[PDB]
């Protein structure tokens, strides 16, 4: 059995805040003995508006390299390793300002315990949805779109498929990282109450049968402070046009090959917390075993 | 709105008696003013081995003539058409004996109101799980969509729908709905029906619309057994299904679902609005969003 950490989370655009937040969780998940720990999309922050995202991207390389820090030090003073995979933001890199492309980059980080930086999955399928019921948003707005399938991850765990958020609806994604050699998907988060009520569980669940992997799902929860008055200050801001309502629809999960949910946040608190499972190989070879849906794909007709 | 009507059945090994039912369950629907009936896979039989499957299928050829007559008999008799789409076996052509591939073929039909066969689907993916391809041959071909008097159908059966690239490629074409006529086994049943078909109504936003077998099959066949000289330690004629046939939306609501309480054959009944699949379509562009450079 191997030991995961799945953290549920409530970002607001204060940095140093959200940091604080985030080495608590990694600290808990070292002291419960998690080999790795999960957290959710944009754990730096989220801002307010598409300019806001660019003006708090710039402080995202601090925070990662704040965070590398931090890792080591908890490390270090708890003589145990721990991995961490982590929703962040980076600005634009020279070559895409060059080509007029100033927005952001929404980046799945996977540090291991040396604070080395494996991998950084930029974001495929962006958030462009009028929501029933509820706002037009349009992510590709402020984040530009990756361009890169994201290689399998050999963790402590096993054999790792990363995704952001709304990748989760798009099963030729998932069907792929489980070609590539996939055990393990991984969902990071910031789903709106509307579509969370209605498809998270069961997308969750769905993406655990189709590919006969565990999928954690590190969700952020709960309604985000978004304030940033020196930045509101600068962009000269009325009162007016200062108040953000977003609401994170929580419920972070793990699920287990067959689609039975192991690990569930609990309901009772909209704060931080850290839910925990065990993952067991032989239950995800057995299921692959007595169906071995990769040795009938018809791939002569798909693909 | 149209009317989509799903049958519930039960299968023994007796091909006139199951055609009796599938009869009165058309009949039915047409009553209940439905413009297309969906029946589940093996419709016409199950079987207690492949050896007693390939006897069957010699049988469904008349089934299914029988079947084609009684439609127009029926459409004809209540003055109102229906189209039919039901899982069948077909017993290996002469080509294939010849070839060595002496298996029967599981085939969803769909028949119009004429009594036409518009659509012969063969089973893509067997269902070899702890061994369906000791007696059937897989198909060769993605089916067609058909435009249907509810909209555009994309069809697949059973196994099938535990691989989403089928469903996502049939919505690619062009389907507004997806059927999955089914013979669910109890164990996968519980787990994994409803989580299924909800998956890939909001997978492809296609209504999915789930017929299946239900309750404890006997297979019992007294004629093939002496024929075949078998031995009472041999014969395996018991089957359980899952049933809980069902209608799903395409944000994954369930629309429509079997009577619990009701035994044996029963119809569900839907009215399908294709102004609320356009408006999910609208709202969540998934078709306009595929990294088909990465992916396709």
């Amino acid at each position: 059995l191997k030991r995961v950490a799945v953290a549920q989370l409530c970002s607001s655009a204060d940095l140093t805040k959200n940091l604080k937040v985030v080495k608590e969780l990694i600290s808990e998940a070292i002291q419960k003995k998690a080999d790795v720990v999960f957290l959710p999309e944009a754990s730096d922050y989220l801002s307010q508006n598409p300019l806001h995202s660019r003006y708090l991207a710039q402080k995202s390389p601090k925070f990662i390299r704040q965070l590398q820090s931090s890792i080591t030090d908890l490390v270090r003073d708890n003589s145990r390793n721990i991995d961490v995979s982590i929703g962040v933001h980076l600005p634009p890199s020279e070559q895409d300002l060059l080509e007029g492309n100033d927005r952001v980059r929404n980046v799945l980080l996977y540090i291991d315990h040396e604070g080395k930086i494996l991998q950084e999955y930029q974001k495929l399928h962006l958030f462009d949805v009028d929501v029933p019921n509820g706002p037009i948003l349009k992510e590709s707005k402020s984040v530009q779109p990756g361009k890169a399938i994201p290689d399998i991850i050999e963790s402590p765990l096993g054999k790792l498929g990363s995704a952001i958020c709304y990748d989760i609806r798009f099963p030729e994604f998932s069907l792929k990282l489980r070609s590539m050699g996939a055990e393990i998907l991984c969902f990071p988060s910031a789903f709106t109450i509307k579509t969370g009520e209605a498809h998270w569980e069961l997308l969750g669940r769905a993406r655990a049968v189709d590919t006969q992997c565990y999928v954690l799902m590190p969700g952020q929860v709960g309604m985000h402070d978004l304030s940033d008055p020196e930045w509101e200050k600068q962009s000269h801001m009325s009162a007016l046009e200062k108040s953000s309502r977003r609401e994170s629809w929580g419920h972070s999960m793990v699920i287990d090959p067959w689609g039975k949910i192991i690990a569930h946040a609990d309901p009772s608190t909209v704060g931080p917390q850290l839910i925990l499972a065990d993952l067991d190989r032989e239950l995800l070879q057995e299921i692959r075993n007595k169906m071995p849906l990769w040795n009938q794909r018809r791939d002569d007709l798909f693909h």
